[PDB]
């Protein structure tokens, strides 16, 4: 059903401190290898007056590397499909909730975002724009009432050496009825803007992920 070179397909609406968007994205990924890379583009709500850095985290697991001695949950979810729902907890009282539908049509997924942050701080290093990058981080994949879950404890790089920490939470559910959920892992991430234009109108975004049983 997924083949070692894949395309990909999105669009984000969301609001974030009450400002509007529409971001729609194009890009290719590995799933076999864990690589996936995306031009986005904004097409309502630009510049964003906001990081960007907050948004990238929800522009699929399908494109993670899994070896033999892990259930891919992800992969064996397609034809059909699966979503997730995802909370981020900032330090400084900032929330998001995310969600996203993902679709297999021959060749490509399609990806339903939909993202909605507040309680963010007007002087905060989100709405002042200073986010420099997410830190590499690893996923905690469990089981917790009949749903795969992952917890991420990371921290955005600011400028001046200071962290930014956020919480993840994560469930993820395939469209079939059947899928059988896997045994608690690890999935080690990293997450990297490659080029971008003045207001982040215009990114390319990399990811690369790797499963594994923690040794």
């Amino acid at each position: 059903a997924i083949k070692p070179d894949m395309k990909i397909k999105l669009r984000m609406e969301g609001n974030v401190n009450g400002h509007h968007f529409v971001i729609d994205g194009d890009g290719t990924g590995k799933p076999f290898e864990g690589k996936q890379s995306m031009d986005l583009e904004v097409k309502e709500g630009g510049p964003l007056p906001f990081a960007f850095d907050i948004l990238t985290t929800a522009f699929n697991r399908v494109f993670a590397k899994y070896p033999d001695n892990i259930q891919d949950y992800f992969k064996q979810s397609f034809p059909k499909g699966y979503s997730w729902e995802r909370s981020l907890t900032f330090e400084d009282g900032g929330i998001c909730n995310a969600r996203n539908d993902i679709t297999m049509e021959g060749d490509t997924f399609y990806n339903k975002v939909r993202f909605y942050g507040t309680n963010f701080p007007a002087n905060g290093p989100v709405m002042q724009k200073k986010t420099l990058k997410w830190e590499p981080s690893t996923e905690k994949m469990y089981v917790r009432d009949g749903v795969l879950t992952g917890d991420v404890e990371t921290a955005l790089l600011l400028e001046g050496n200071a962290h930014y920490r956020c919480d993840f939470r994560t469930t993820y559910k395939a469209k079939e009825k059947g899928v059988k959920l896997p045994g608690a892992h690890f999935v080690d991430h990293c997450i990297e803007i490659l080029s971008h234009d003045k207001d982040y109108n215009k990114v390319k975004l990399y990811e690369h992920a790797v499963a594994h049983s923690g040794l």
